[PDB]
């Protein structure tokens, strides 16, 4: 079950990778979500097809597929790797790490994200060893620990490539650098000075190579120092160039840990901003190469300088009500009232890691959000509805130039999966309803829709084989969001969770 | 409008197209939907509407339909009804099963449930006669058929004029009531330890037809059980080629050419003109047959697969089985054709009654069998050896033969690499769906047998594809999944190995883009 | 895998078996465990040598092997079914039955004992169900439940064949007769009326066709009738011929359901009988077809008419206390004083299901003991020595006409292993220690052992395969009798559990 | 009496007959016992003294005896003492490891510790250094090697001058301190990714032999590490050919026959009349090999077994790799002798010091490699497929090449149809013990190769075969189980199975009747 080759995968090959393929998390390193590719549009969406499907292993799928030279490489619960014909989905290789048992959590977690670099495919296993396995055979090139005991360590996220290092988190509690060729540690910096959900970094890590710079969030665990902080470090050293806590006194479990995407911006932010928490008033206004995006749990969306970490502007989406303001400076202050009374957002947020999406070409930013409330207490679950609010799942369509809202798009359903952008202005996006849809970034529309075997858990992604665009996402398992469907008082969610699979779609063509 | 009905013996006799109420969609057995919505000029637009993910294990289902509802059996005796256009779940019986490897192996998988009144009805692992109400999946009746032990069910129970009718896989058939599940009569067979396989109803004839002493078929009557006639298909078998597989009755112009490929025996006498018949291939050896359908006089008798169990075959239903094909001593390789899964197995046939075209999934398959002395002392040991392979001239293993039911000759025989072992269906748009070992789910020209279309499920394409209607759009369902004996075929394909995959189990449903 | 054959077993072949053969639970239906072969004697037995030995599955072996026409049967802890070429050692079929997990009480529970008639081998399966495997191929023939629920009523000693029928105990609680070609059930006799370890003649079942009688023993669980009695039944329909209570104020778990024989002996019985409790003085003298044995825990070895259950004696082998007296006609009167106070003996008994055996020629019958009591309280556990007495492990040879003792043996280690008698004057047996031994029957001396791998825990048999005698025995697992070895104040025992195997011994020759 | 003495260098250079204190029972590694009263003429009579239960898994051990115990390691590194006469378990130790399928899989097995002072030494399975009290298995002390995953021992640790030193399986080879365990150097090998074989150390020249850059031998200093001399083996290795089996230092009268079976090459300069000498077959290809044990100078160099993967042999040490064999595109049948499992592996071979005879435990044994593409698209994907078959004119698997050091010429070779897979053990009676796939455990004559005795143990015989006395008794151990990489060469025989049983794991102790 082997292949040889090629196309060894450099640094120059992530930082511009080619459209039809899909060899970082978000496809470009800076993170985005989004395929260049345009055959797929919303004329032809409608149209889009099964081309084929293969059964995944049982537990939760919250996987986002590589393909690379028309190989799909996609990490199944339970740390099983599998390399498939990207086209037609005969299985290549498959490599089943032994594990087994009890660590950090219908049988695994999620290995969700892997990294591709020079011949390797890359993942972090579910006792947190760093592993290496070559492109064509599925062998093991190298199987380092990065833990002490054992102990109870994990990660969920995955590594990722930066100017020739690995470097991934945790669910110790640190970001750590690794070398490339034989996975020994080069750097680790902690989040906390020496005097409740997932703690340490276990969110998407993004690393932009025009800046050089790599970016993570902590989560929480005076301000509570450095607890769900924005950090900016260089890849060779660890070494921090600039932060920002996006969070301070979190007592919700917000973790600021989720993927914020580095572009360029016309930074001109409208005071009629929705959800406007405050801009900076002494910041430059014209092109600039920024980081925005929604870190945490709560909702906010941010921007901030790129490189110095200058504060520019901040957002909410989702009602929330854990944050009185924030200042000029992007310092937050947080609503002791709740630190009467009607919590919002949850612990599994407006947004949760389920990621974004940026169009580049039009600077809008999609965000998939769950309108839910805590609760002072069909049958009985923790979590209700905000303040005249119908429905649970929610798209947000953002322009990151001015942070006003273009649209936004509801169901009754909780959302709680990934949107994909794609070239030809159309936004797919899954969701604990088992639908698989389509939807108009011009409008937000549905325009084609699909319905999995499980729920729709994990992220779509496109890609090329022959001239065909392909659209693929997976796959099942229990969510912790369709749990959210106890605040729906209309309607039962069924959410399938036995039967995990990826997907293929195209146009007939 | 949203009227949930009642099913009566004569909806049973006389379904509306859009419905799939009995087992082959009408009671004769032809498994062909006559929607027309889906051509041989579309199909290719067809789009995923629905999945959902069913239990593990074999699936080797045939769903049921009926106003808006999917009835689906899943392994394990979980039996669920889905809304049949939207996917959304309706209600779900879990039967409490004592514990799996305490049943028969062979019963893990249900292909077929039945609808009566406003109850749906299956035959558990266990052995029982349940029915469940339709509205909610509550039972309605639990009725103990006899378990000393590894007893159960494979095809399902049909309805035969308000009766419950069952086999079982070892010895049973069995008439039931429909209210109560009291038996009615039993049938001995002392195949002789299994009528596992499809029954057949005719409402015409009022007679019922299932396979077993060695390997005969029987016509009964639904109220007492009385055999009518008989007709062994295979008597001295010596490779387990049951003949308990679906038959179908029709009406069709009998006029057996005497150039019928695999031509076996016609007749002398005969009739000619025609005559309700009783046709189709029921033995894994893939003899297709024909009978009067109320007398089970001879009528003709061909080949489809390539095999070598057969010999010859006189003029009035024989069969004279081929020696050179048997297994005594020793130390010789044997060429046996076709194998133990046949060219043909419980993977059914469809009829399209207005064209007169019989479809048979086949897979072209034979084996080395040789026994060797192991050359112990004290004993004479032997380990014995089959080898799978393709026969003479095949590259190709899995195919589908259209095959005139009036004349007996061969309209088309397409090929594949990997193994079929899939059911066909029929519909009225000129299309025929097949599954298969290789996962993909294919429309095929009732014309050319060409591939017009096709799409891969997420494991093996292993059970029955349907199709029916809600709010007038027709759709077209199958499903999906476990591991398959059909699989272990493809070893006989050398080199190349075929993506066979066994967990992902679903149903899955397909249609136009509206 | 496979063979045809012949030699199809019928009632008249169990009746008169093969020298050479072991067809029956104790070779010949009437028990003893004798092999008339006569080879191996007391002049060469110091020779044997191990000619093959194969791994069992791992749990508790009490086997004792069948050996058919160069065929030995073997039954594995877990329902697992060999048939292996006796003379070689080559498996050639294996049958597992599928279970699995929590029924009756390194892996499974014994199936010791399996019958052979016609061509099939019959067992009872952990969940209850007679098994008819056929001979050659290890193909099932019939599997048919006895039970209702399910339950928890298991089978440990196994089915005989008696006449024709195939009959069977338990361990709800009842003898049972069966269909020998469809196992269908002809008649059940239960033991108690209507108004604590094991319950219900799980112990061995004896068949004598001379007088056409089955022998089975009921458990304790007024006299508290009809408890610890010995039943002697026709074996088409069940029906009770004679009866007699071996032990009526049970509180010890005394089991009156192991095997007892039936022969032909001179009945002369002495006065000078060690132990004695008890002779009828109305019993005729002289030769008389006779049930004799020690059917209970507590020793006590009696002897009957076989046909009409008159009652002619009775005596001690080990030192007991719960039994005051027997009376002329053998009524028991139990010790209320135990019902101060050293209660002998134990649960584990003098005796247990481990076998005796009786040598047919010189009327000897051969009983392996342990000499340990109660008390009321080298680590610790709940049994300790009888007053006086040295060694645990016993074997006491008794003159069946006479009742007087020949000889008695002791060693240090319990025993609780069967005994195999031959016709070469030789007596096998295993033990706690993991030795396997052979005496002299003329004087109790150890003329050979070996060292098995495991505690030689189950029954020893001989056959012939080509003019060469063979003498077998298996096997380990956890022996219950192996805890008797916390009284030995001077020795740890090395009770290996682990490295289950039958073993398989010869002349060099 | 009964004393239980300290084990100094010396006693480990001059080792009692009774006593097998080295893995090889001299440090020279002959595995030779020099006792007698075990011969040729009554090996017949060998009965079975004890027998103890060992822990699961696969048993490649030789177990040390000194003093009346035997040192014994199981799987899981659970270490027993056990009375050697007797079978009575002294003590056991067993090492809380972490989880099994975390550590190497390759390290399952441990086949050898080191007996020095008053401990006993391993290597774990998780990469430790431990020594126990020989009183009491109690830790002395525990040392961590370093694990960054994956990496463990196979092959054990041996004493060299007062040093401890053991190679890994992944490179690595280091010295320890004896009473401390720390490391006193470090040889990077970068096969070069294990030495995982046996070393063996010369007291003599004060020089240590292991196996490896690309297949090379290296003699090094026991003190610092420092490399002496080196020479490669088999250069091109295109299958996991390794050469780090033990090799034998000995004197021997250097005049090879120029008739040398196999002879690839001797040499023109070269000497005569010897000469302590490195020895013996280092690579599964079933090359034998000599050197002068000082310097490495090239001596001689045949074959055993049938192979193909060397070409020629230059009159200097070589090696020239033959590239009919090398599998470069495509789909061609290749033919290359022997396979992974070599005729030659792990299992060790003996020497007689006495006869200068050489004993070597073989397996007839090939490979058909194919590579077949599998017509996917996008990508040129490659099944590979290696068949394995027996060798060009042979009917069994599985042998014993004796072989005369001096001459290089063959004594006698004998066969049996089951894979042998098993060490060998020269005795000085003139006996060889050698075990087997088959179960079976045999005692060959080593005149003629006649099998003179056997019994057949419950499971493979799988481990290495050890000679001892305990009170003027000859004993003969052996153990003893688990499955067997070797039980896998039996697919190549063609219908007669062999009963590889897996389960029932044990050492066995033989004796002449007393
Ligand atoms: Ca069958
Ligand atoms: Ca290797």
């Amino acid at each position: 079950y082997f292949q040889s080759a090629q196309t060894a995968i450099t640094d120059e090959m992530l930082a511009n990778p080619p459209a039809g393929e899909w060899i970082s998390y978000g496809q470009n390193q800076e993170n985005y979500r989004h395929s260049p590719l345009t055959q797929i549009t919303t004329e032809n969406v409608g149209q889009l097809q099964l081309v084929w499907a293969r059964g995944m292993q049982p537990g939760k799928v919250q996987v986002t597929p590589l393909i690379h030279d028309g190989v799909m490489y996609l990490a199944n619960p339970g740390d099983v790797i599998q390399a498939i014909d990207a086209k037609t989905g005969d299985l290549i290789w498959e490599h089943r790490r032994q594990l087994p048992n009890i660590a950090t959590l219908s049988f695994g977690e999620p290995t969700r994200g892997m990294a591709l670099y020079g011949t390797n495919v890359y993942f972090v296993s579910w006792d947190n060893h760093l592993v290496a396995l070559d492109m064509g055979t599925g062998q093991v090139v190298f199987d380092v620990d990065r833990g002490q005991g054992d102990e109870r360590v994990s990660n969920s996220s995955g590594p990722i490539v930066a100017n020739g290092t690995i470097v991934a988190g945790s669910t110790g509690c640190f970001v750590s650098g690794h070398d490339s060729a034989t996975g020994e540690e080069l750097w680790r910096n902690y989040f906390i000075p020496r005097a409740r959900w997932m703690t340490g970094a276990w969110g998407q890590i993004t690393y932009d190579p025009v800046t050089n710079l790599v970016h993570y969030g902590s989560t929480a665990v005076g301000t509570l120092y450095g607890t769900n902080t924005r950090f900016a470090v260089r890849p060779d050293t660890g070494e921090i160039v600039w932060r920002h806590q996006t969070l301070p006194r979190d007592n919700w479990d917000q973790e600021c840990t989720f993927e914020m995407m580095v572009t360029n911006v016309d930074v001109q932010p409208s005071t009629e901003m929705e959800g406007l928490q405050s801009i900076n008033p002494n910041a430059a206004t014209g092109e600039r190469r920024v980081l925005t995006g929604v870190p945490c749990k709560t909702g906010t969306m941010w921007q901030f300088d790129a490189e110095t970490g200058e504060f520019l502007w901040a957002r909410d989406t989702n009602y929330q009500n854990m944050i009185e303001s924030i200042d000029e400076n992007g310092i937050v202050t947080v609503n002791e009232d709740a630190i009467e009374y009607d919590v919002c957002p949850t612990f599994l947020g407006g947004r949760d890691w389920p990621s974004a999406a940026l169009n580049p070409d039009s600077g809008i930013y999609f965000i998939p959000l769950n309108n839910v409330c805590y609760d002072m207490m069909n049958t009985s679950n923790v979590t209700k509805l905000p303040p005249g609010k119908d429905m649970i799942g929610r798209i947000d369509a953002i322009d990151i130039s001015t942070g006003r809202t273009l649209w936004s798009v509801e169901r009754a359903a909780a959302n709680y999966s990934p949107v994909l952008s794609t070239g030809g202005g159309v936004l797919f996006n899954g969701g604990t309803d088992r639908y698989f849809r389509a939807l108009s970034q011009e409008t937000g529309e549905t325009l084609w829709q699909t319905r999995l075997a499980t729920v729709a858990s994990g992220q779509a992604i496109s890609y090329e084989v022959d001239g065909m665009q392909y659209v693929a996402i997976a796959g099942g398992g229990v969510s912790y969001g369709s749990g959210l469907n106890s605040a729906l008082a209309g309607e039962r969610v069924d959410s399938t969770a036995i039967g995990n699979a990826v997907y293929v779609f195209a146009l007939p063509q």
